[PDB]
């Protein structure tokens, strides 16, 4: 009973009758979003060091050395508990070209390494500016619009709410990233950046971009341990967001960290009732954290039978754990006024370290695979990725290409059984935190 439930009032406006949207009509224009999330640059990476230490981070100067050298980290990175050295980093933004030319990038947190014992205020806003100026020196003029991550700050996780004032407040956070990040933001998103770590800004005619700080919503956040309910305000600014775009009839693409199925419940189940709600001017839902490929389907509150919208949860840049670095793009309905602004199709890339780190090497950045392509999926609306679920829970060799993918092409040795199929698929229907209910027919 430490968490207390609360609820958030809802408009007067009643809800319009529910109208998802219509394919584009055939040609229409597609733009082109990178995603780029949980970078984790751990500044002291040093190759040939013991990868599989007995600390939390390994493959550094602390870590030791392993007695056989071939089981040494490598040069760009490794399969093991380890961070990413700023190679990969700035081998990642090198190689994007490929990738078809970007209208936009979404940036979702999580920028330094897990060295949480060892890390100063100092060292987080210097990764926070290192890093920037990296992702603006290889995209120009390309907007980025970033969001705020668990690991930002220290302690790790602690993000005090608004009314915590002074010095022990993430003020020195947020002012950083406001000027960090000031050539990329207008000044209304700054202001409400500095005093909270969210903003809401349109990127293009038509759409509205939200960047929630998905702290506010973490069970690791120690700071709620105090007060819970709706930290910083955050939810009723997002729902008041909502209310204005629907008023003016535009779309609304939502980014953060933590997907909301991961939040503390109450967050979460008020979050739930709002997509609910604005369905007809949600457009799209972008998350990061879980360093796995992974998507959330929403459905109507009451029965929690008709989908109506998806959260894509796109996989880490980051090797932590065992996993291939990788980056996301999505196709998005393009930039003309009829436009839905929703995903069409997505398209996932990576770096296979087991070829750039072996002898005479390369890093090639190549298409892991494209979303509708290998699912067979008619299109990326809620419905279809719905099918796609209990279509996996059939058969098993459609799932078992979901797994592959799920670990960016390097899945662990250890097969998944039936018993870890239902867990992976529940977790694709769990967009509300502690919800048995969407998982029954399972
Ligand atoms: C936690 O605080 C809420 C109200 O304030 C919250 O914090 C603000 C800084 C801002 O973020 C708001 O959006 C938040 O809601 C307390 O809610 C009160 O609840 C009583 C009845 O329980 C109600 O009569 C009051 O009107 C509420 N206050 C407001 C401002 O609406 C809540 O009680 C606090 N939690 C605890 C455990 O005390
Ligand atoms: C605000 O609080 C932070 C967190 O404790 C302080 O950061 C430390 O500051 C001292 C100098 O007084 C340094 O020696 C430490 O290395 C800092 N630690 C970290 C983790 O950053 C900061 O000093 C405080 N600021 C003021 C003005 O009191
Ligand atoms: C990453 O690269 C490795 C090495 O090229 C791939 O592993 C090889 O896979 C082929 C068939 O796919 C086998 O015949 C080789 O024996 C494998 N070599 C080694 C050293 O294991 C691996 O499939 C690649 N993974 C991805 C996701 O591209
Ligand atoms: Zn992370
Ligand atoms: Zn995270």
């Amino acid at each position: 009973d430490i968490f207390s439930t609360w609820n958030i009032s809802l408009p007067s406006v009643p809800k319009p009758p529910p109208k998802p949207p219509s394919p584009p009509a055939p040609g229409a224009p597609v733009s082109r979003v990178l995603f780029l999330t949980d970078l984790h640059w751990d500044h002291e990476y040093l190759e040939g060091t013991d990868p599989y230490c007995a600390d939390p981070l390994c493959c550094r100067r602390g870590s030791g050395w392993p007695p056989n050298s071939q089981k040494g980290a490598g040069f760009w990175g490794e399969y093991s508990k380890c961070d990413l050295p700023l190679r990969t980093l700035e081998s990642l933004l090198k190689g994007l070209g490929p990738a078809g030319p970007f209208e936009m990038v979404y940036w979702t947190g999580d920028i330094p390494a897990h060295d949480v014992w060892q890390q100063s205020r100092q060292d987080q806003l210097r990764a926070l500016t290192t890093i920037t100026d990296l992702v603006r020196k290889f995209l120009g003029p390309v907007p980025v619009y970033p969001a705020v991550g668990n690991h930002e700050s220290t302690p790790v996780n602690g993000f005090p709410p608004p009314f915590i004032k002074g010095n022990q407040s993430s003020q020195w956070l947020y002012e950083a990233m406001a000027k960090a990040w000031e050539p990329w933001l207008p000044a209304d998103a700054l202001h409400t950046l500095r005093i909270g770590g969210f903003y809401a800004l349109t990127p293009r005619p038509g759409l509205r971009l939200i960047s929630l700080n998905m702290n506010f919503c973490s069970r690791e956040n120690f700071w709620l341990l105090i007060n819970s309910t709706d930290p910083a305000g955050q939810l009723q600014w997002l729902v008041e967001e909502l209310q204005a775009a629907e008023n003016r009839g535009d779309k609304v693409h939502i980014i953060g960290h933590i997907p909301p199925g991961h939040c503390l419940k109450s967050w979460s189940w008020n979050y739930y009732k709002i997509i609910a709600r604005y369905e007809n001017t949600l457009a799209g839902q972008f998350f990061g954290h879980t360093h796995v490929d992974e998507f959330e389907i929403f459905y109507d509150e009451e029965t929690l039978s008709r989908p109506l919208a998806v959260a894509f949860l796109a996989p880490s840049a980051t090797t932590f754990i065992n996993l291939n670095p990788g980056y996301r793009v999505y196709q998005i309905d393009g930039n003309y006024p009829g436009s839905s602004h929703v995903v069409l199709d997505h398209e996932t890339y990576i770096l296979n370290l087991t070829q750039a780190n072996a002898a005479g090497g390369t890093p090639s950045w190549k298409r892991l695979y494209r979303a509708r392509e290998t699912y067979g999926l008619p299109d990326a609306m809620p419905a279809s990725w719905h099918n796609l679920v209990y279509r996996m829970r059939d058969d098993e060799q459609l799932f078992q290409t979901f797994w592959f993918l799920y670990h960016k092409g390097h899945p662990p040795s250890e097969p998944c059984g039936t018993p870890c199929r239902l867990a992976t698929l529940c977790a694709q229907l769990s967009a509300r935190a502690d919800s048995p209910a969407l998982c029954r027919h399972l």
